[PDB]
């Protein structure tokens, strides 16, 4: 009773998760195709505590 | 002379290349992320010369 229960559980979580992850999926192959950016990081100027920070 | 005149068309091809396979590698991460299929190759029965080809 515990292991059907438990069971029909973990196969929600897991079809969750092959949908969930495969949108990542999806995002990423359209990250990379579409905003890769090739340049180095850049610092960002703002307003602070006491004075600005970067 | 003969090489700046060259050159002039060799960059060209080569600038007009540099298109050619990002399209190639544009549609391929299309057809990869999107409609690549697990399910194994189907022949097709379609009519020929001499009555049924598959």
């Amino acid at each position: 009773q515990y292991r059907k229960e438990l069971g029909a559980q973990l196969h929600q979580l897991v079809l969750n998760s092959a949908r969930e992850k495969r949108d990542m999926e999806q995002r990423h192959v359209l990250l990379k195709q579409k905003e890769l950016g090739g340049e180095e990081p850049e610092p960002s100027l703002r307003e602070g505590p006491g004075g600005l920070v970067m």
